[PDB]
């Protein structure tokens, strides 16, 4: 609420199926002890990155983690927040939007 | 006096009108002293951005220009560096394609 920020953002929307790139910028955080944590009604899941993909503290560009239902019909709304694991203090929550997808691949 | 440089972006390519928006991942920067360019044979223009922009001296979010040409039939290769209008000072080149809007 004071020191976890996410300042900014590319999208605020995305695939149910995860895997779309993420630009954050935010104040300073430790690349060690950072990460980007989803959530809804009972469901929640973190943004993949590496440390490397941390930039110079204040940035973060990662990967959204796929939403609890790949069958997604309609649009949902979930929460986006910045989580530091050692104190697990958040930062005010940010609305990301999972958006209907299909794999051809997957029936 | 240090060096420009373009660490990593959102995206390489653009509509030819331009509006795009940029996320530049950079090397320390002065918000009142930088700018983005665009560059090709005959042509040059600025990204679109504010000092609030400038995101702790290095990320820069901006809006692509439009292109000479807004009626592109095929990809065009230009450069995008980062400028310092002080002493004129730039990154090293990054290709960056203008494309068909339609």
């Amino acid at each position: 609420t004071a020191e976890l920020k996410i300042c900014r953002v590319n999208r605020r929307s995305g695939s149910c199926l995860g895997g779309d790139e993420i630009f954050l910028l935010c104040d300073k955080v430790q690349k060690e002890d950072i990460e980007v944590y989803f959530t809804g009604p009972g469901w929640e899941a973190r943004g993949s990155f590496s440390q490397a993909d941390v930039h110079r503290q204040v940035a973060i560009v990662f990967r959204t983690p796929p939403y609890a239902d790949p069958s997604l019909q309609a649009p949902v709304r979930v929460s986006m927040q910045l989580r530091r694991p050692s104190d697990r203090e958040l930062s005010e929550p940010m609305e990301f939007q999972y958006l209907p997808d299909t794999d051809d691949r997957h029936r």
